[PDB]
DNA sequence: ACAGGTAAGCAGTCCGCG
DNA sequence: GCGGACTGCTTACC
């Protein structure tokens, strides 16, 4: 096979690098690594090089990459460019691997592992790892195979072995439920004292090495606290060792907290691969709750506090250390981060666990295309952070929407970059800019005849191909080929749905598809004979398939869209606020100007005139009204709900598209743009069900909307779907009861009517006290604690959430054993009744988290449960319902005299 | 440091107001 | 005594 790397690093004047070779086989080999930079010179001068400006270069050889940094230096102190690729890892790879990158994941060792450390005295600090590492389980993905490490002998207790046997038993037996498929991979070891199990820990690190090391927080605690514990007991020389380069750089962070660089190892976090790529935004990010949120799995049950849990339970102790690290393996198996961070770094030639960073990625993937054409990347260059225009967004009339359609860009920014042929060196010039409201309604004139333009006043080459351009267009390619697979998973999933309306009573297995294609005729009519059983299974299957497929697809568009956001940042190479905002400019032209073009159409094919059928837009997107499009027909020509969306689904596709095609190959013409790619398609379809009383939609103001949908992007539901923005049901901040309430609130009005809500409102004012605390507490990110404690008490204008904190606070002054709030993480949040012991008008303790047994009680007894009801349910109610010109409640009138 | 701008709602402080 | 304007903070949409 093709070789291919696993880790670099640059230490002095050599480059560390571990890869795989020809024969499969991991190796490691030190580089005495010459780099080669950049300078202009006269253009007497013969050379293969040019800047991307056409400007000659010539090539510096240097004898090591010191001589090379301090020639940076000396041409900084001189005042002229020193152009090409500084960071020198990136340029070894670039010359080590000159082709198209094709790795084997199953040669690259990924290793997930945690730890456990039994603490009396709070949280036990990494930087200070004063208590002994009681547990490891650490799982090899070559072996596959979980190593267990467990120390029976500690000063806070001396324990029995865990035993394999009990822990596979069932709860119900008294045994942990530890999952069967991994009994048979546990390999476990047990231990006399600490020492023992670290120094074996450590020969295992040795014998496999991870290449990717992942878990759960093992960033801010597992790997600083294993790091400073080897290091408190054996010394640093010892702790070095878990670096196969016995390379580390300690960085600290005084508040003291340390994040450990262990060259050699390329670190994925977990936690910082979910909150990079899930498009989650979660009240609480303990492990125990994303894997119920992400695999449905029960939470871990136990008695007492954890702090105890070795000494009274050891065996419950070590298998949920084992659980962990399995639940971990299976949110990757679900989610695929590992798989999209190994896709995107050999594409980019980085660092693995540089896919968190954008710029560096696309820094990367940029210099490599140039390097391809012996072009010469240039010198970064310190600016000054500065604004610049964004999105129009339009002021919606607040009401009820009984039918809309809706429409967006496929990729519009990195459609704009391609069509218009924004890059760094495709720059032509600039023209004199007229009003937008000018280029919007096509009165201003033609900005050039010669270049492809912006209505900010830029103008690019249409002939040359730009390097931006074409880096984007590869990686929008991609992502379009996993929108595919998405798409055809998610209506593979409502065919299931619909064939589990009459599920056979038979016994039979679930049917062997590639869910990423739609089913064929064959497999739809097998579909309708399978029994329920084999149907869930495939439902499950479908929906994994999809959710596959959605991470590979929209972090592919992330990172494209990220290189527009990389334009309008000071730390990239490329940046040019003349690009960003030729973008953006050109981004609110289009919009308006396809705003107009479907008002113009739909007035014309009605017959018409001056009526707004757009109601509403952002961005990219329109939201068209199209009540008089079904009242041209008449409600009742239609059969039911399905008719209608067929004839909007046609009406769509077949009248308006074509239509908006055109208006946009006619704004392509005026702007003498490259290439047409501004495709504007059907979104959703929605509206009430047909007879009924729903009222469809509402919108309440900007980026703030419900709609019932019956199809969106093709996909039919075989049950209308809310598609809710920016309401409070969409926040994580608004308690979990609340946002269950507030959404069936909102499909009450859009699918049934008032009087529906009016009956359901009712019912949960007169309930809503017996729901559990947890579930309506809100939720709030604690920052600047210290900002606003002064003496244990709120200072000026702190936040309402702060204050709830420092309640905290007060009511566990002096208890080192209950649980602290952690500075930038979340927090539950509850108001308190009028003369409550703790003081003050709220509390806040960690998210995630039963409050402490040490006041629960009184917390529990002191709710505003009046408070709750008014500030999270009834007031963003009555905003949904006046904008919609509804009632929650039954008004009052001269009728009320009648008995 | 190490993708971007737009925009919503909640709550605290201050100032005008017989 | 507190409404309205303004600010900080938080978390949405795109
Ligand atoms: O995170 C984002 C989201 C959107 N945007 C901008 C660029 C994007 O093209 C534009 C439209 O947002 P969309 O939600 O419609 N995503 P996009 O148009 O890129 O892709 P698609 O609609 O084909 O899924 O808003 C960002 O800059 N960052
Ligand atoms: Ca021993
Ligand atoms: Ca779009
Ligand atoms: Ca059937
Ligand atoms: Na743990
Ligand atoms: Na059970
Ligand atoms: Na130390
Ligand atoms: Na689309
Ligand atoms: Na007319
Ligand atoms: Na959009
Ligand atoms: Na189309
Ligand atoms: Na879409």
């Amino acid at each position: 096979m093709k070789e291919f790397y696993l880790t670099v690093e640059q230490i002095g004047d050599s480059i560390f690098e571990r890869y795989i070779d020809s024969n499969g086989r991991e190796r490691t080999r030190e580089v005495e690594y010459k780099p080669s930079l950049f300078a202009h010179c006269p253009e007497s001068q013969a050379t293969k090089y040019f800047d991307i400006y056409g400007k000659p270069c010539t090539r510096k050889l240097f004898a090591n990459m010191r001589d090379a940094s301090q020639w940076i230096k000396r041409m900084e102190d001189i005042g002229l460019e020193a152009l090409g690729m500084d960071d020198f890892k990136l340029a070894y790879l670039s010359d080590t691997y000159n082709y198209e990158i094709k790795y084997d994941h199953t040669k690259i060792r990924v290793a997930n592992f945690d730890i456990e450390v039994t603490s009396p005295d709070g949280f036990p600090e990494p930087s200070q790892a004063k208590h002994p590492i009681d547990a490891i389980t650490h799982y090899d993905s070559i072996d596959d195979r979980f190593y267990v490490f467990d120390l029976l002998n500690s000063p806070y207790g001396n324990v029995e072995e865990w035993s394999i046997e009990i822990a596979a038993k069932l709860q119900e037996q008294g045994g942990d439920e530890v999952p069967s498929e991994i009994i048979d991979k546990i390999i476990y070891m047990p231990f006399d004292n600490e020492k023992e199990l670290l120094m074996e820990y450590l020969n295992f690190w040795q014998q496999k090495t991870p290449v990717i090391l992942t878990g759960w927080n093992v960033e801010s605690f597992a790997i600083p606290y294993v790091y400073n514990r080897i290091k408190n007991i054996f010394g640093e020389s010892t702790a070095k060792r878990l670096s196969p380069h016995r390379k580390t750089r300690v960085k600290v962070i005084e508040n003291s907290r340390e994040i450990i660089t262990l060259f050699g190892i390329s670190v994925l976090d977990y936690i910082d691969l979910y909150k990079k790529f899930s498009f989650t935004n979660q009240p609480s990010y303990s492990l125990d709750y994303i894997s119920e949120f992400e695999l449905n799995v029960g939470k871990l049950k136990y008695d007492g506090p954890i702090s105890k849990l070795r000494e009274s339970n050891h065996q419950r102790y070590i298998s949920y250390n084992i659980i962990a690290v399995y639940r971990v393996l299976q949110i990757d198996a679900k989610r695929q981060f590992i798989n999209l961070s190994l896709d995107m770094g050999y594409y980019a030639k980085i660092q693995i666990q540089s896919v968190f960073s954008p710029i560096k990625t696309w820094d990367a993937i940029i210099f490599n295309s140039l390097k391809e054409q012996n072009k010469v990347i240039p010198q970064g260059r310190s600016h000054p952070v500065q604004p610049y225009p964004g999105a129009f967004v339009k002021e919606p009339i607040p009401n009820r929407y009984k039918y809309v359609m809706s429409f967006d860009l496929t990729s519009f920014y990195p459609s704009i970059i391609r069509q218009v042929n924004i890059s760094p060196e495709t720059i032509a010039g600039t023209f004199k800019v007229a009003p937008l409201h000018d280029y919007i309604n096509a009165v201003a004139e033609r900005p050039s005849d010669v270049y492809s333009c912006s209505p900010n006043g830029m103008m690019y080459y249409k002939d040359r191909d730009g390097v931006v351009p074409t880096e984007i267009t590869k990686v929008f390619n991609q992502r379009k080929e996993h929108k595919g697979y998405m798409l055809a998973a998610q209506r593979n999933g409502e065919i299931i749905k619909e064939a589990l309306h009459n599920p056979n009573l038979s016994v039979d297995e679930p049917l062997d598809v590639d869910y990423r294609f739609d089913f064929s005729d064959e497999i739809k009519e097998k579909i309708k004979k399978l029994s329920a059983k084999s149907l869930n299974e495939m439902l499950f299957r479908a929906q994994r398939t999809e959710v596959a497929g959605m991470t590979a697809q929209i972090n592919r568009k992330l990172l494209i869209n990220s290189l527009y956001g990389a334009l309008g940042n000071v730390w990239f190479r490329y940046y040019d606020l003349r690009n960003a905002t030729a973008i953006t400019t050109f981004g609110q032209m289009a919009l308006q100007w396809i705003e107009r073009k479907v008002n113009e159409y739909l007035n014309e094919v009605c017959g018409t005139e001056g009526e707004a059928f757009v109601l509403y837009g952002d961005t990219d997107s329109i939201y068209v009204s199209a009540d008089k499009i079904i009242d041209k027909v008449g409600e009742s020509k239609f059969r039911d709900t399905n008719h209608w969306v067929d004839f909007l689904d046609k009406f769509a596709r077949e009248r308006m598209e074509p239509a908006i095609d055109r208006g946009f190959r006619e704004m392509c013409e005026y702007m003498n743009n490259k290439q047409h790619l501004m495709f504007m398609d059907r979104e959703a379809i929605a509206g009430p069900p047909l007879g009924s009383k729903g009222i469809g939609g509402f919108w309440t103001g900007k980026k703030r909307y419900a709609l019932n949908v019956w199809d969106m992007e093709g996909t039919r539901y075989a049950e209308p779907k809310l598609k809710i923005m920016g309401l409070e049901t969409q926040k994580s901040s608004t308690p979990k009861a609340v946002q269950k309430a507030l959404k069936e609130c909102i499909r009450r009005m859009l699918q049934e009517g008032e009087e529906s809500l009016q009956e359901y409102f009712k019912e949960f004012e007169k309930e809503f006290r017996q729901l559990n605390y947890i579930s309506i507490a809100s939720v709030s990110s604690a920052n600047n604690i210290a900002k606003y404690d002064v003496g244990g008490f709120p200072g000026p204008k702190c936040p309402f959430h702060i204050r709830g904190i420092l309640t905290y606070n007060r009511a566990i002054k002096g208890n080192i054993d209950a649980p602290q709030v952690v500075e930038g993480e979340k927090v539950y949040v509850l108001p308190l009744r009028e003369g409550n012991p703790f003081g003050d008008k709220c509390i806040a303790w960690p998210s995630g988290t039963e409050i402490t047994d040490l006041i629960k009680d009184d917390v529990l007894h002191w709710m505003d449960y009046t408070v709750l009801l008014e500030k999270t349910f009834i007031k963003p109610l009555e905003g949904f319902t006046s904008a919609a010109k509804l009632d929650y409640e039954k008004k009052a009138s001269l009728f009320d005299m009648f008995d």
